[PDB]
DNA sequence: TTTATAGCTAGCTATAA
DNA sequence: TTTATAGCTAGCTATA
């Protein structure tokens, strides 16, 4: 999943940082990079009960 | 998931290490500690197509 | 609220038995 | 094969 999809999912940056257990500064860094680091994407996919999918899972499932 | 479940799943430490994209020495650390680090547990769950469950998922389904 | 970035350390890899 | 641990940096937190 892309940082903007994470922000849509929880509603804003503050709620996204609380939703995945980081500081807002981590979410702004993902947004600026246009990318969530890979173990983090797995952890977000797990912690959201797969409502958000990692790039790994989307690729594996054939997009 | 516990480090013993991870190793039983792949067959041995070498195969576990290849299976989750780490060196065997990372797997020996998890076994000796008795725990796999949290983000790592999530990655193993995703990379095994949910065949192994993180402690988080195990607890949530309980 | 967001940007920019210094500064730290968990959790790896590398190594030497 | 496994132990013990040094060497190291990605990816955070803390800040300004």
């Amino acid at each position: 999943m892309k940082p903007e999809e994470l922000v849509r999912h929880f509603g804003d940056v503050e709620k996204a940082a609380v939703g995945v257990g980081v500081t807002p500064g981590a979410v702004y860094q993902w947004l600026q990079a246009g990318e969530i680091p890979p173990l983090r994407q797995s952890d977000i996919e797990v912690r959201t009960a797969y409502k958000l999918k990692s790039d790994f899972t989307s690729q594996r499932m054939g997009k």
